[PDB]
DNA sequence: GTCGG
DNA sequence: GCTGATGCGCA
DNA sequence: CCGACGGCGCATCAGC
């Protein structure tokens, strides 16, 4: 059904192998870039030559594409798939808090499976233990209807703490997706601007409230502006429990809301491409500001921004609505 | 790994 | 304490 | 051993 589905799944697999096993992050990013441009390509790829025309596809992927098209597989990937060490390493990184270095360490110590990992809980830090505890639940996606209930709860409780907070659910949700990986909330409040923090514990108060009402159930990491943890909807009387979910909360200066909401709306790929296009135009964008780079590549003063579109205009891109910042694929008959 | 020098 | 490096996470 | 590739928050360590 997915047009060029075979190719893009191959490149995604290779990407995960480079990131997770090889610890080669640039090759990860190359394979990701290549799989992104191919999936958005509206034609059937017939040869490596044709793929090579696209930006991000060079000689080695085209070569891989030629092989895949001829044989229906890739020998490199078949060998990786056979390697139990490479497989277990790859698998352990799916646990939140376990990245490529801790996975490799664990596998070399004989920790190869989910069952093994539970038995070695005392090797795990808190982040990892919570990721393990909820590993099955965090695999599941969240239907938009549950996203709306999660929204209702978050916005009710923020308003209880202080009616001047504004919470905005970003991520896939803001891009209109029918299901989401997790819930990403952007928080602002007038006391926190880029120039001053006139109130203390602005993020901590909201988090405390969300735990007090037993929405937030666990914490992975927590600072002054970013919270990362776990939440769960209330189940009704006698109906089964809802799964636990990942929730991110990011407090952003009130005067930089637009760079903020652009960042937290994503997608990640869109952001990396948008920020890459800024660089070639002579700007640098982060979640706070868009700045010009001087002759030496040092950023200068923030430019004024009164809307998301102002950011796109500075870098000569047509505005793209949030729905159009998601990745997309094409189909065949 | 791909691109821009 | 500061800084800066590594590891992990976010979009 | 051509070097850039988006950019940053939190956690933890090392060297000063
Ligand atoms: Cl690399
Ligand atoms: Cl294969
Ligand atoms: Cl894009
Ligand atoms: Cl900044
Ligand atoms: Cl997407
Ligand atoms: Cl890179
Ligand atoms: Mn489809
Ligand atoms: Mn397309
Ligand atoms: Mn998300
Ligand atoms: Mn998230
Ligand atoms: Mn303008
Ligand atoms: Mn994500
Ligand atoms: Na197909
Ligand atoms: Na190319
Ligand atoms: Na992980
Ligand atoms: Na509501
Ligand atoms: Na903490
Ligand atoms: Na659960
Ligand atoms: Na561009
Ligand atoms: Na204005
Ligand atoms: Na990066």
């Amino acid at each position: 059904e997915t047009l060029n589905g075979g190719i893009t799944d191959m490149l995604t697999e290779l990407a995960n192998f480079e990131k997770n096993v090889s610890q080669a992050i640039h090759k990860y990013n190359a394979y990701r870039k290549a799989a992104s441009v191919i999936a958005k390509y509206p034609h059937k790829i017939k040869s490596g030559a044709e793929a090579k025309k696209l930006p991000g596809v060079g000689t080695k992927i085209a070569e891989k594409i030629d092989e895949f098209l001829a044989t229906g597989k890739l020998r490199k990937l078949e060998k990786i798939r056979q390697d139990d060490t490479s497989s277990s390493i790859n698998f352990l990184t799916r646990v939140s808090g376990i990245g490529p270095s801790a996975a490799r360490k664990f596998v070399d110590e004989g920790i190869k499976t989910l069952e093994d990992l539970r038995k070695n809980e005392d090797k795990l830090n808190h982040h990892q233990r919570i990721g393990l505890k909820y590993f099955g639940d965090f695999e599941k996606r969240i239907p938009r209807e549950e996203m709306l209930q999660m929204q209702d709860i978050v916005l009710n409780e923020v308003k209880k703490v202080d009616s001047e907070y504004i919470a905005t659910v970003c991520g896939s949700f803001r891009r209109g997706a029918e299901s989401s990986g997790d819930m990403d909330v952007l928080l602002t409040h007038p006391s926190f601007t880029s120039e001053s923090t006139k109130q203390p514990k602005l993020l901590h108060q909201v988090v405390e409230q969300l735990q007090k009402v037993h929405f937030i159930t666990d914490t992975l990491s927590k600072g002054e502006t970013k919270f990362m943890g776990v939440c769960q909807l209330p189940s009704k009387n006698d109906e089964k429990e809802y799964p636990h979910r990942r929730i991110d909360i990011r407090l952003i200066p009130k005067d930089q809301y637009y760079c903020g909401v652009l960042y937290f709306t994503g997608s990640d790929i869109f952001n990396k491409n948008m920020r890459a296009h800024a660089l070639e135009k002579g700007f640098t964008i982060n979640e706070y500001t868009i700045r010009p780079l001087g002759v030496t590549g040092v950023a200068g003063e923030p430019l004024p921004v009164d809307s998301e579109k102002d950011i796109f205009d500075y870098i000569q891109w047509k505005y793209r609505e949030p729905k159009d910042r998601s990745e997309h694929h094409h189909h065949h008959h």
